[PDB]
């Protein structure tokens, strides 16, 4: 087993980065899509948009990674990687093509929630199939997974920071977004067609030569992940995007607290979270401290609800400081990708190799069962 230059290491981090990427890129495209509304339209589409998508994301994305959990064995899982990179590498082309064409309010929000279910449909066969596949291969191999998620959602902050201070219009940015989507799961494609003919990838791939009873003996990690982002969603981004600056020195920061101090934040330490579960996995698969920290982390609720949200009707502020808010976020988040990904790479190892891969799949359920559990939450809080 040498993986001889990381290249299969590699090429799962590639595909981790390309499942999150062009939705990751869609979702800080809101505000184009919002916006967009507004200006077509003459209890609007605009301020009903964000509730939508989040309706046409999370349930195809439940059902999809719960029915890849029962039927990934009846198809191959390259056609159920490749299959469905290639339906969301042509839902973008089309959402890159509307950008440049007048359509009215109503057939553009209807047209876009439509490819927003594809998207996710999609998104769970390709997830579902990608964490089962990696279940076969070393702990460390998930963490490639998980890791390039986490550089997807960086490139994300970095993309949304550079078209505010781009001063472009949001839709040749929305424009830009969309059509590096596409080039990335291009560069996706070709990278998972490279795996065959490496002898790492098929040294553990070979070994493909009672789902109840699977739940079973991941339940504890697979509860964990869902808690982790039962947590995570519930808070963020809804609700952290709403924090206000109280130390603001010019008019400038408006535009860019949130990006910066929220989403920035988030995602530079999820990222490195999740990628340092490559090299450093305690407290280990079997430790009973790795559940105890998720539950820890229900911490986070009170925290940020308390930061600096303006307006506010019924709490007060205690944490009023930027600093709080900015640390609350980088341990929030930091937390989440670090324990997420250990979640994610023991699951399937709690389990024999022939199950393995299963495993993989329900534990990708469960993440977003953990996804859905806290957009109903967030939309509360
Ligand atoms: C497709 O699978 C996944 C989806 C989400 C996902 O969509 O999370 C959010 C769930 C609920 N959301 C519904 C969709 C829209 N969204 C609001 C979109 C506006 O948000 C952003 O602009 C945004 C920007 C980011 O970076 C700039 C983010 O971080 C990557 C981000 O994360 C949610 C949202 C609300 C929440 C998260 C995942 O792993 C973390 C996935 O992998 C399993
Ligand atoms: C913002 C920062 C962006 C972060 C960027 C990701 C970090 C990459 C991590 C580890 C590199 C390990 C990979 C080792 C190189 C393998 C290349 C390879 O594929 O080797 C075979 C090749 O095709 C024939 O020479
Ligand atoms: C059970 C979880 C299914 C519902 C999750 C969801 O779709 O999110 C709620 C949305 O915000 C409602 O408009
Ligand atoms: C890491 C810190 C990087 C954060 C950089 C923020 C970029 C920014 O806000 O720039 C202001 C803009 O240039 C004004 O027009
Ligand atoms: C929330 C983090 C704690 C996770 C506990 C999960 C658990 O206890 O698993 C129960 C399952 O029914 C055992 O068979
Ligand atoms: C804006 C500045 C932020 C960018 C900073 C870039 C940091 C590089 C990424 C993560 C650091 C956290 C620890 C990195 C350890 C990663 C382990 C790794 O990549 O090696 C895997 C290899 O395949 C073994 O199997
Ligand atoms: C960033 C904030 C978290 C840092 C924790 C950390 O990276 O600990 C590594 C440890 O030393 C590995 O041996
Ligand atoms: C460690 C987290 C950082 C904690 C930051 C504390 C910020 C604070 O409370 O300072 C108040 C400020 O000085 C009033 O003007
Ligand atoms: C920052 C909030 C804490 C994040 C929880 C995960 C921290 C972690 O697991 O780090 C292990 C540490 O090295 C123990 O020895």
């Amino acid at each position: 087993p040498q993986d001889r230059y990381k290249a299969v290491w590699l090429i799962f981090f590639m595909l981790g980065l390309g499942t999150l990427l062009p939705w990751n890129f869609f979702m800080t495209a809101t505000q184009y899509f919002t916006n967009r509304l507004d200006m077509s339209q003459n209890n609007s589409l605009s301020a009903i948009f964000n509730n939508v998508m989040t309706l046409c994301a999370m349930l195809p994305l439940l059902l999809f990674t719960y029915l890849n959990s029962f039927l990934h064995q009846r198809i191959p899982q390259s056609v159920r990687i490749l299959g469905s990179l290639v339906a969301i590498l042509l839902v973008f082309l089309i959402t890159a093509i509307l950008v440049k064409v007048q359509l009215d309010a109503l057939p553009f929000f209807v047209i876009t929630m439509i490819k927003i279910v594809l998207i996710n449909s999609f998104g769970a066969i390709l997830q579902g199939s990608l964490f089962g596949l990696a279940g076969l291969f070393p702990a460390s191999y998930t963490a490639a997974i998980m890791s390039g998620q986490g550089l997807a959602g960086f490139f994300a902050s970095v993309a949304m920071i550079c078209a505010i201070a781009s001063g472009s219009e949001l839709s040749e940015s929305a424009f830009g977004y969309f059509i590096t989507a596409c080039a990335v799961i291009i560069l996706t494609i070709i990278c998972y067609l490279g795996l065959p003919r490496l002898e790492f990838y098929r040294y553990y791939q070979q070994l493909k030569l009672s789902i109840k009873a699977i739940l079973k003996k991941i339940s504890v990690l697979a509860f964990s992940v869902c808690f982790i982002f039962t947590i995570t969603i519930g808070m963020f981004p809804a609700v952290t995007v709403e924090v206000k600056s109280s130390i603001a020195g010019s008019s400038t920061w408006e535009r860019y607290f949130i990006p910066v101090s929220c989403f920035l934040t988030f995602n530079i330490f999820d990222w490195l979270g999740r990628s340092l579960t490559a090299v450093f996995m305690w407290p280990g698969k079997d430790s009973r401290w790795l559940p105890s920290l998720v539950l820890a982390r229900l911490v986070f609720v009170p925290l940020l609800l308390l930061c600096n949200i303006k307006p506010r009707r019924y709490l007060t502020v205690v944490f009023e400081h930027d600093a709080w808010f900015i640390f609350f976020m980088a341990a929030f988040a930091f937390s989440n990708g670090y324990l997420a990904s250990l979640c994610m790479c023991f699951g399937p190892k709690k389990v024999k190799p022939a199950e393995a891969e299963t495993a993989g799949a329900i534990m990708a359920f469960f993440l977003c069962l953990g996804l859905a559990l806290g957009a109903v939450f967030s939309f509360l809080f």
